[PDB]
């Protein structure tokens, strides 16, 4: 059974991913997350399992950048995933609203985290779809991160999407407009939303307007090379962004520190 192998501990939250509890695996004590999907609330499906199964079973690997889905159980009514839990642990969402703007060395070292996270989902066929600091795991402890969620997922293609249902500001403008996008480009308008959070301690955007306006305006000091990074992020041509391999090569992104530097300078 379920309930037998794994001690349930108490809630960690819900919303439109479902219901998410604190859990330790009977056997070893292992730290485990306990996620309840209603059946009801699933769009997309087949291997007839939730696509975010498929999707988890794709990006697994000893890589410590994507969360691990431990195992997962069928009920009458619902799907329940047992995933990798770090402890200590905070999602980014809470570590910037405790610190406010990150400081540019460790926003470079989360930033260059994440990228190869979605990289590596990318390399696996699998595209995130709702990348964002409330999805974002940081390992207290290792300074490493953990991209979580994989619910609003799909496998990835080069042909155009037209359905979504991630979050909405954190969407470029091409969804907002014509509800098209295509996968890379769209992945690295998210990244741009997300940098600027890192480094202004808030998203650029609000409304719908804003995001199709595009201008991003600077609310904290930013340096000349990180801004440039963040707008060519939120071009508003799609084909005008960067790939992941430009991002990665941007003069901002040089001297990356290792998890664990990073975990002494500025996190312990
Ligand atoms: O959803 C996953 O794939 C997942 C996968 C792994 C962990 C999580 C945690 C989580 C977050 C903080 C601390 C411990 C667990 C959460 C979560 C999300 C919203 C509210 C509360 C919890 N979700 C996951």
């Amino acid at each position: 059974p379920l309930e037998s192998q794994y001690q349930v501990g108490p809630l960690l939250g819900s919303g439109g991913f479902g219901s998410v509890y604190s859990g330790i695996r009977v056997s070893d004590n292992l730290p485990v997350a306990i996620k309840h999907v209603e059946k009801d609330r699933i769009s997309d499906w087949g291997e007839r399992v939730p696509m975010e199964v498929v999707l988890l079973k794709k990006v697994s690997s000893g890589f410590s950048g994507v969360i691990r889905l431990l195992d997962w159980f069928e009920r009458p009514d619902s799907f329940v995933l047992i995933l990798e839990r770090p402890e200590p642990v905070q999602d980014l969402f809470d570590f910037i609203t405790e610190r406010g703007a990150l400081q540019e060395e460790l926003a470079r070292s989360f930033f260059w985290q994440v990228l190869e996270a979605v990289r590596h989902c990318h390399n696996c066929g699998v595209l995130h779809r709702d990348i964002k600091d409330e999805n974002i795991l940081i390992d207290l402890n290792r300074g490493e991160l953990k991209l979580i969620d994989f619910g609003s997922g799909a496998l990835l293609k080069d042909t155009v999407y037209t359905d979504f249902d991630g979050t909405r500001v954190y969407s470029p403008p091409e969804w907002i407009r014509y509800h098209r996008y295509h996968g890379r480009s769209a992945a690295v308008w998210s990244l741009g939303i997300l940098l600027y959070d890192m480094v202004c301690g808030d998203i650029p955007f609000e409304h719908d307007e804003e995001i199709i306006r595009g201008q991003v305006f600077f609310r904290q000091r930013v340096s000349s090379e990180c801004q440039h990074l963040i707008r060519w992020c939120l071009a508003l041509r799609p084909s005008d962004r960067p790939t992941f391999e430009e991002i990665q090569n941007h003069p901002w992104m040089q001297d990356v520190l290792l998890p664990q530097e990073t975990a002494e300078i500025h996190l312990h």
